[PDB]
């Protein structure tokens, strides 16, 4: 599995996920910069309010 | 939990998920007419070559 793993507006850039790994996730939130993106691989359990999205394909999580 | 349940880029439609369900489901797939998109409640079970986005938040599957 293959994921994006750049921050949130920066230049995408991606990352080899290690092997048993099917997904890829998308976090926001928010600060003083504004939106903020955190990408990667798996599906991480998140604090409430923030915005989580998980995905099962190559790069999916732009 | 609301979820947006339209198709494709159709006008846009929610729908009241069960009790206890907090995800939202956004798949996406090419039949010979291209890319369909399909919405609902819940993060379902789906077939290899269909990319599914499952997310956990009010109608965050858009």
């Amino acid at each position: 599995r293959i994921c994006f793993n750049h921050q949130s507006s920066q230049p995408q850039t991606t990352k080899t996920c290690s092997p048993g790994e099917s997904s890829c996730y998308h976090k926001q939130w928010s600060d003083f910069r504004g939106t903020i993106i955190e990408r990667g691989c798996g599906c991480p359990t998140v604090k409430p309010g923030i915005n989580l999205s998980c995905c099962e394909s190559e790069v999916c999580n732009n």
